[PDB]
């Protein structure tokens, strides 16, 4: 046998605790990663819908065509379903693409299924999220390697919310003009009017995911509307809501993403992802992509907040989710995700320190988002960093050929370089854009809250202008951006406005002294090519 994941991370993460061994009767559902056909023809047919240059630009497949690409073989669907049944395997299902396959199994018939997993229930987190992980490693039979990627549920845990305090309430003896970030700060900021909202007129539609243990809440975002949005025209409610049954309670993560997506991207149609709720041996971000590969009509944009620490994945996982973001980007899905909220980053390995990139953040395949902030409170003139602005380099992924100009350009330019060992000068860089990131406001349970801050804001707010310039796109008979990478690095991020002041945060220590990256003229890894001035972004992303 061998283990297709010895080098996933399996260690227990700050905030959890593990409560008892699984029962060997109980039921889990475990995702089978089967082994897809055509993935570097799937690579080429992505490069060629999504570069400007080509004729075959914005000619993207229907799920049913990447169904047809990337299926695994007979063979592959034959041996794993065999070797399921005979496990135990029940009430299975697949998707349209057919390379994901789900299970209920016993925990007995689990562990013997794969060798060495040992199934404990472990609780974490405010919200006492709930899963049932191994911390031992599993085998999978030889017959298998050429068959399955990995199997998911066995070790990744899923996100929790900072512990970390926002500023307490207080005097001054200046409260400000006005206090924080508004969807009125962000629409004059970034130059939206009154008239720069969805019509419509269009089956236009847009997305947001996150996951934390947290429940969407349409009254909350009704509230949020009547308070903020009285001056755009606005939906206040969501056309669908995707993974949450039953009711619970609302939280601040769960609340941001739509309540300023829908602000950003005014009167457009809007889906949540929002998977609380017991489903202990899910991985809430591989369901939310496996099921991507199983629903023909999606939503153009999708903006998701989402990451982990890439040098903790296994190789087998993050290369088949590089392959399932390709597989999006095939189908002209635009998908963005927050740029991280660490800076740099910060990790220690062979006794000294270095920087510490996040993924899907450092995919090629995605249009990853960092933060901004003003320089004063209360005004909203130019936009500098935001010293939590997620950015940096893959140890993983190489440097795509379509930032091969701006990375070089940066590299060999920036007077302000850290040390070269504590990054990776070859790999993919990000972020690739950004937005206001410090100081939102957002209504949960019915309480509006301020000093809401991350690259979970910004990442709803660009994506939401995009989702704008889409409608136009759309009206106008053309397909929309999907995948957007190559076009902006090859447009030299033409309608963007320039971040060039400004570092994020890294290790606090002798050498790097808290400071990762710095941002200056043009793409920068803090803040890539910058953020969205609508008007001359709209200009720039017509024809073709
Ligand atoms: C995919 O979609 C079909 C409904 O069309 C559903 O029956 C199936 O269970 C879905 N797959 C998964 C894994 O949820
Ligand atoms: C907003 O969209 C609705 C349809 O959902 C449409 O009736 C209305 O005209 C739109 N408002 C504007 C200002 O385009
Ligand atoms: C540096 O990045 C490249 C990808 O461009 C990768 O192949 C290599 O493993 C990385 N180095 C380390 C030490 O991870
Ligand atoms: C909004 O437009 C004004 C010009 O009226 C400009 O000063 C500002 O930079 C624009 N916003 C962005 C983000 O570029
Ligand atoms: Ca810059």
């Amino acid at each position: 046998s061998y283990s297709p994941e010895p080098d996933q991370r399996r260690t227990l993460p700050p905030g959890w605790v593990s409560l008892g061994r699984a029962d060997p009767e109980e039921e889990l559902s475990l995702t089978f990663a089967l082994r897809q056909q055509n993935v570097e023809r799937l690579s080429e047919l992505v490069q060629a819908v999504s570069d400007p240059s080509s004729p075959q630009y914005g000619k993207y497949l229907t799920l049913e065509n990447v169904a047809d690409l990337v299926r695994p073989s007979p063979l592959t669907l034959h041996t794993v379903q065999k070797w399921l049944l005979a496990a135990g395997a029940q009430k299975c299902h697949s998707v349209i693409t057919q390379d994901f396959l789900t299970c209920w199994l016993s925990i007995r018939q689990a562990e013997l299924l794969l060798p060495g997993a040992e199934f404990h229930h472990y609780v974490g987190g405010p919200t006492e999220t709930h899963v049932v992980r191994s911390p031992h490693p599993y085998q999978l039979p030889q017959a298998l390697a050429p068959h399955v990627d990995f199997v998911g549920g066995l070790h990744r845990f899923p996100p929790t919310s900072s512990l970390r305090q926002r500023p307490e309430p207080q005097v001054t003896g200046t409260v400000g003009l006005h206090l924080g970030v508004t969807p009125s700060v962000i629409r004059k900021r970034y130059n939206l009017t009154s008239q720069d909202v969805g019509s419509g007129t269009s089956n236009n539609s847009q997305a947001c995911a996150q996951f934390l243990e947290q429940y969407f809440h349409d009254s909350d975002l009704a509230q949020f509307m009547r308070l903020f949005g009285g001056n755009f025209a606005h939906q206040a409610s969501v056309a669908r809501v995707v993974g949450q049954q039953g009711r619970g309670r609302a939280g601040i993560e769960a609340s941001l993403d739509v309540q300023y997506l829908m602000s950003a991207g005014a009167n457009i149609s809007t889906w949540v992802y929002s998977s609380p709720g017991r489903h202990e041996g899910q991985e809430p971000f591989l369901q939310w992509l496996m099921l991507l590969s199983n629903e023909s009509a999606l939503p153009h944009v999708h903006t998701v907040s989402y990451g982990d620490d890439e040098d903790s994945l296994s190789s087998a996982y993050i290369q088949r989710v590089n392959t399932e973001l390709m597989k999006a980007a095939a189908r002209g899905l635009t998908l963005l995700f927050a740029s991280g909220d660490s800076g740099a980053g910060c990790w220690s390995v062979s006794g000294r320190h270095q920087f510490r990139p996040t993924f899907p953040a450092s995919s090629p395949y995605v249009t990853t988002v960092g933060g901004t902030s003003f320089q004063e409170p209360f005004l909203i003139t130019n936009e500098i960093v935001d010293y939590i602005s997620g950015g940096g380099f893959s140890n993983v992924f190489p440097r795509p050929s379509y930032q091969e100009e701006a990375v070089t350009k940066f590299l060999s330019s920036s007077p302000h370089l850290p040390p070269s060992s504590y990054f990776n000068a070859s790999g993919r860089a990000y972020p690739d854009v950004a937005a206001l990131s410090d100081g939102y406001w957002v209504v949960s349970n019915r309480v509006p809250i301020p000093w809401v801050s991350g690259t979970s804001a910004s990442t709803p707010v660009f994506g939401g202008i995009l989702s704008l310039i889409n409608e136009h796109r759309i009206l106008s008979g053309r397909p929309p951006l999907g995948f957007l990478n190559p076009r902006l690095y090859q447009q030299h991020g033409a309608g963007l406005f320039d971040v060039t002041r400004g570092c994020h945060e890294s290790c606090l220590d002798e050498e790097v002294e808290g400071q990762g990256f710095c941002s200056g003229p043009g793409w920068d890894p803090v803040t890539g090519w910058g953020t969205p001035n609508f008007p001359a972004l709209l200009k720039t992303l017509l024809n073709p």
